[PDB]
RNA sequence: UUACUGCGCAGGUGACGA
DNA sequence: TCGTCACCTGAGCAGTAAC
């Protein structure tokens, strides 16, 4: 067992030689590292000021000297090496400080895709797309209670549109719309200026405008999103513009596939190597090895927990390591108790898709047949339901009318629920046109709006989503059904996890920011959601109608409290037993908050249980990546010579970063989508200093369960589900805010059981 | 807004300290 | 009020759906 780190082990001296001085205002630290600067590296921790000699002749510094060790105090050479990386290499030059990140020289993708796929056009030079790499130096733990610091290797690209605005219009191509970005940006400033409504003369006139009216078109150009690029290449280049892509797709993939990848994070180290780098004058440095994850020895770093068991049956007999092909055999987990088996579903739909809603809800309800394996039994048979009777809702609209189509909706759902009677859930057919407008005439917003007021919850699809071709649409009917079934209450299945406790909790927390452009300031929302222990099963229970951004450490422990009394009761817990609570989120909680947290659940269960709790954090964006190079990878499709997932280290693979942090692997080659994917990233899984419960491999295994947990999609999530789906509870109850004739009041009556947030 | 995955760009934000 | 280490969020395009 062993796995490969993106980083190289980094020899630094034993001791080191610094001089100190208090400084309990951290303002003056600007000026003095301007003062002292080429003589001294500067740096400020815990209201001292440190000073390292880096270069011989004055001006002086006072102050006690002393020995800092590496092993003791490794923050200081750490930081001292973001510089010195920087100073090591002269030649590439910092487009960002704190990770080093710089350019490659040489290689242009754009270019390279252009002669690969035989295209050629003016301004295709004008379009750069250029490898980005950033050098972090991170302290780790080869084992525990020691410390060293390694430098870690990412690599992006950066995309970027140079092209003039005269030329882009002259071509062809429609700039109405498009953003705008300044060229030459400048001590600390804003790089966004707006939106383009047309240009003057030597002049842009731009809405939704971050400072002025109007630029200059010498300092503006697009900014370099791939919204931008496939708009201006498509109306240069079409339809020979695909043939561009999948030549530029290629090109990136020798930077980002694993082999590739770890090529050049070879390549990378060895040029770092090839010179000593001075730290000071008199002092070195030495890139060495590839740091690895392995259990050599004293070093016990890496694990692979066992598959996730998809469970639909209370016992457990019926499982497997997939949900769909689980679904399709067993049936959904409540099947014996799930109580309305002929759902009335009403249907939403523009009077002009009537036929083309009437096959998809044929193919959804009655299934595609044994011709496409993906969705053949369909809804009903799937589900272990008697029927579903559908009450269509024609609406007299048109995907050209932008400013009324809400209101037309809403009022053609009124119309037919006064007669009707009762029905227990809704979909919603929107034509692309109406998806994305403004909330104050969107059609989504709106008819959710009214639909969850009434205590019906709604799945919404697009109509291009209505209209896939056949062996794309079995896939959509999966996750549709899957959603549609949770929205009706049900529970289409469970991972598998024995209790060692008597009781075990996790709540998460998850956050929206929303703005009606960009320009508008964002406002901030957040969601609760939590999970449970049970007899071999996790359960999903209630979720949070509570929103807003501030106070939010007082909802999280009002949610813990009342829970915590609500599992008491049912449970009736004996004297000492063992009540564990786990809090997931993408950001850490303060310090106050955790001991607030803490103290509120101790004396709540009151002290006749033992009480664990771990707050546990959860990135995505972070410098490791783990490379497996055991894995050959998986034919790209039945039955090539391509690979995908090279590599690619198993799913549920955990590697020990330090005491606190693991890594964990989630995308194994299987789940890979294609042969240029690049290497998956993995979680890095953080526990808060202040946790009581320790096991960190123990939560970062239950955060890879929680990904299987998703009933949005029959494929696992990116994250667990306690962060994400509060995070759509947090998207959805945020813009309803702002929707007038909203109320919550049927979010825990009649929505109570409800997945509605899927 | 069936989703998953990936990426680009943009905005900044979080935690810890004194 | 600021240093320091860290990485989050939203929008949108494109390819593919875990023996
Ligand atoms: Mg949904």
């Amino acid at each position: 067992r062993q796995l490969v780190s993106n980083g190289f082990e980094v020899n630094l001296p034993d001791q080191v030689e610094v001089i100190v001085r208090d400084l309990p205002d951290p303002s003056k630290v600007k000026e003095e590292r301007t003062r002292l600067m080429g003589y001294w590296f500067v740096h400020w921790f815990d209201g001292k000021l440190f000073h390292l000699r880096i270069k011989a002749g004055g001006p002086n510094v006072d102050g006690e000297h002393r020995a800092i060790r590496t092993a003791e105090h490794p923050w200081l050479l750490r930081a001292r090496l973001d510089d010195a990386l920087e100073e090591a290499l002269p030649k590439y030059a910092a487009v960002k400080k704190r990770p080093f990140t710089f350019l490659a020289q040489k290689d242009e993708l754009i270019d390279a895709a252009a002669t690969a796929a035989g295209l050629s056009h003016r301004l295709l030079n004008s379009f750069k797309v250029i490898p980005r790499f950033a050098l972090s130096p991170k302290i780790y733990e080869p084992v525990d209670g020691t410390t060293r610091v390694g430098v870690f290797v990412t690599i992006g690209m950066r995309y970027d549109i140079e092209a003039s605005l005269r030329d882009l219009l002259e071509a062809g191509i429609d700039l109405r719309g498009m953003y705008v970005v300044r060229r030459k940006r400048q001590p600390g400033e804003r790089g966004l200026l707006g939106r383009v409504r047309a240009i003057s003369d030597d002049m842009v006139q731009l809405f939704e405008e971050t400072d002025l009216a109007s630029v200059n078109v010498n300092d503006a150009k697009l900014e370099g999103s791939k919204e931008n690029f496939t708009r201006c290449l498509s109306a240069l280049l079409g339809h020979n513009y695909k043939k561009l892509l999948n030549a530029l797709d290629d090109q990136e993939a020798g930077y980002r596939t694993g082999p590739r990848f770890d090529d050049a994070v070879r390549r990378m180290g060895e040029f770092l190597a090839k010179k000593p780098i001075r730290l000071a004058d008199n002092i070195n440095a030495q890139v060495g090895d590839r740091i690895v994850f392995s259990n050599e020895g004293q070093a016990r770093n890496v694990r692979l927990a066992p598959k996730v068991e998809y469970v639909f049956d209370r016992t457990g007999a019926k499982s497997a390591e997939y949900a769909w092909r689980g679904l399709s055999q067993f049936g959904p987990f409540d099947r014996p108790s799930f109580a309305n088996r002929s759902p009335r579903i009403l249907v939403v739909y523009p009077s002009s898709t009537q036929g083309k809603v009437e096959n998809f809800l044929s193919a959804f309800r009655d299934g595609m047949g044994s011709n496409y394996s993906g969705f053949s039994k369909g809804f009903v048979d799937l589900m272990g339901l008697t029927k579903v009777e559908f009450v269509m809702c024609p609406v007299e609209v048109s995907s050209a009318d932008r400013n009324g189509a809400h209101t037309k909706y809403n009022s053609a759902i009124e119309d037919k629920l006064a007669g009707a009677g009762e029905v227990h859930a809704g979909i919603v057919v929107l034509f692309e046109d109406h998806a994305r407008l403004p909330d104050d005439r969107n059609p989504y917003i709106h008819t959710k709006s009214l639909l969850l007021t009434l205590g019906v919850p709604t799945q919404q699809v697009r109509m291009p989503t209505v209209l896939l071709e056949p062996k794309s649409l079995q896939y959509t009917l999966q996750n549709f059904s899957i959603a549609t079934y949770a929205k009706l209450n049900g529970t289409p299945w469970t991972v598998n996890h024995d209790k060692a406790i008597n009781d075990e909790l996790v709540v998460g927390m998850g956050l929206a920011e929303l703005s009606g452009s960009r320009t508008e300031k964002r406002q901030r929302f957040v969601g609760i959601t939590t999970v449970f222990a049970g007899d071999g099963s996790y359960l999903l229970g209630n979720v949070s109608k509570e929103c807003e951004y501030e106070g939010y450490s007082d909802a999280i422990r009002e949610s813990m409290t009342g829970i915590l009394r609500e599992l008491k009761k049912r449970n009736n817990w004996r004297p000492g037993d063992t009540v564990r609570v786990v809090f997931h989120a993408h950001r850490p909680l303060k310090r106050v908050d955790v001991a607030s947290i803490v103290f509120e659940c101790t004396r709540e269960i009151g002290s006749d249980q033992n009480i664990q709790m771990a707050f546990v954090t959860v990135s995505h964006d972070h410098p490791f990546v783990l490379i497996d190079r055991s894995e050959r990878g998986l034919e790209a499709y039945k039955g090539s010579t391509a690979r995908k997932g090279v590599f690619a280290p198993p799913r549920g693979a955990i590697s020990r970063v330090g005491r606190l942090t693991r890594l964990l692997a989630v995308n194994s080659p299987q789940l890979i989508k294609r042969a240029n994917t690049p290497l998956p990233t993995p979680l890095l899984v953080s526990l808060h200093p202040d946790s009581t419960f320790k096991d960190v491999d123990y939560l970062a295994e239950q955060a890879l369960k929680f990904t299987s947990l998703s009933w949005r999609s029959t494929l696992p999530a990116a994250t667990p589900v306690t962060i994400f789906y509060s995070e759509r509870i947090a998207e959805l109850l945020g813009r309803l805010k702002s929707i007038p004739n909203w109320s919550s009041a049927n979010l825990n009556i009649k929505l109570k059981w409800s997945r509605w947030f899927l």
